[PDB]
């Protein structure tokens, strides 16, 4: 394969590196000789990745959902970078929101994914770009399977579908000045993101407040059924975030990178392949394990 | 066949001041549905209720406004009372700013995102206990720019996310038997798409720009790719009724599907191309675009 040259004289943007993918990459591109720029949500995050890295990296502090912090970060690694520009954005950073059936939730519920996952990454890319294109550099937007094949109610997979659509807009635009733009769909796999409890704990907030009608639908012990079937299914997820990170790899550092990568082989063998089928064989397979209401007919 | 006693079921559609859903309810009025007719404006609601019977009513809906929303859905709740809400068409939408990516701010991205996604899903949250009583159907409309996307701007990421909450929907009402059909228009002559209003909002941008971006693209990028939507408003359909046809059948028949393509473009062109991988989307899509005066000028 032909790599890239000057590794050493390339500056990496990455937000969300306080856990999973994000920290990991950090450390793998500081490993690799890359100058990362490491944005952390926490003071903690940033504490504990600096500790374990050389000084060829830096943090800086990025919430991607504040545009006076985005601008500030921006304006800050224009003045670092100078004239080399940007070589790669690594936008990372994503939340799973609530996820509940969509007859559970209100509006505001979708608003925190979207809000992380599109509009930051969003405004991440915007005031990057000009950097980017400086480098004739990557910009990896890191979507999900979710950004292909619906999940449960929730903003999420509206929000990452949304992330696939921008990542096509921009791809487009940047062809003219050489930018790559690549899009990875990681399978499911054992980060911060998805917590089986954390997600069961929301339901049950959720259910505290819900009207009578859904109650009797769905029936007392419809949450905790539904947690005995996610625990079924919890062998099948992947522990080595490295298949994730191998791809930003490639995204960075080939001088042929590929505008989607699939990182799992749950992922490759059975979800995008259940994307390009239709509805009807789609809902057929997926449905076949979901909990039975206890009183479907009470509407 | 089709269902039976269409004259006893409510259809609410948004949007119906212009294009697909004026046309949508007017035909849905002449079918003998029940239409209650969401319109943006005073003079959009007057033009359409002068124009069909007593079986229909308007209402005045901004679908980005939560509390109209919120009372619009008590109001359709009273009004249908035990029959349910039969059909929900979400169809009102924005295309929003349509320009190179470069050119924008995220908040350029916010409002076709706020009409044609959370309006869409504000809408079909507070109807969905309605039409769950009803046993009835929700009808969203995306684009083609939900399978494949458009220029900058939000309209793409909209739609996009339109097409992940109607599977979404689709999954969680099948124990319901509510139906969730999506409508996927190809280029429709309407009050969304209009190339002039699109140069406007272009070049009102231009005059804010920054030096660098202006170099890039040259003086004139804006005009001769005005020459080139030009070009290209031959191959728009003026058949609004293949969309209310689509709408009808995924209100009427038995079988409704759980996506309907609209225009020959669509179904012969647009469809097949979201299908392939990008590197032939990206060659197809790219060769009639226009070349940037100073790409290097970075
Ligand atoms: N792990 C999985 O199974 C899947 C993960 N993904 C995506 O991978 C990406 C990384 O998430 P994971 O590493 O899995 O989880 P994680 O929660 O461990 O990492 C996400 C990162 O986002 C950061 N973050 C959250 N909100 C932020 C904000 N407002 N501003 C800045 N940073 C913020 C967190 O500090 C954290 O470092 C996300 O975009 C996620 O949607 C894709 C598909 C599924
Ligand atoms: N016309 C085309 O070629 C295409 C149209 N579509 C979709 O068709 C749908 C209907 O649009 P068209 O009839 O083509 O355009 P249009 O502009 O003629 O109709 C859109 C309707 O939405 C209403 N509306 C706009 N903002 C609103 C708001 N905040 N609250 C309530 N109502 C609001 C307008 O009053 C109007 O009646 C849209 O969702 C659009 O995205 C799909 C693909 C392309």
């Amino acid at each position: 394969q032909l790599k890239i040259a000057d590794i050493a004289d390339k500056y990496v943007f990455i937000t969300g590196c306080d856990t999973g993918f994000g920290n990991l990459a950090a450390r793998t591109f500081d490993k690799k000789g890359f100058r990362v720029i490491a944005a952390c949500l926490t003071e903690s995050g940033s504490a504990a990745l600096k500790a374990k890295t050389s000084e060829r990296l830096h943090t800086v502090l990025l919430d991607v959902t504040d545009p006076e912090n985005v601008k500030k970060t921006a304006q800050w690694v224009k003045s670092h970078v100078g004239e080399k520009g940007l070589w790669g954005l690594i936008n990372n950073a994503g939340v799973l929101g609530v996820l509940a059936p969509t007859d559970w939730l209100t509006v505001d519920d979708y608003r925190e994914p979207i809000e992380v996952n599109l509009f930051g990454l969003i405004n991440v890319t915007l005031n990057m770009l000009p950097l980017v294109k400086k480098a004739r550099g990557r910009v990896i937007n890191v979507s999900s399977i979710g950004g292909r094949l619906a999940f449960g109610g929730g903003g999420y997979t509206p929000s990452k579908y949304a992330v696939e659509g921008f990542n096509d807009s921009l791809r487009r635009d940047m062809k003219a000045f050489g930018v790559h733009v690549s899009c990875i769909e990681p399978g499911l796999f054992k980060t911060e993101l998805a917590d089986p409890i954390k997600t069961t704990e929301k339901k049950l907030a959720i259910w505290k407040h819900l009207s009578p009608d859904i109650k009797q639908q769905y029936g007392e012990g419809y949450i905790e059924k539904s947690l005995h079937r996610l625990k079924s299914n919890t062998s099948s997820v992947n522990l080595d975030l490295s298949l994730v990170v191998g791809c930003m790899d490639h995204a960075l550092t080939s001088l042929f990178p590929k505008t989607r990568y699939i990182a799992g082989k749950d992922a490759k063998t059975f979800w995008i392949p259940l994307s390009h089928m239709p509805a009807v064989l789609q809902d057929f397979l997926l449905l076949k394990q979901k909990v039975e209401l206890a009183n479907p007919k009470a509407v």
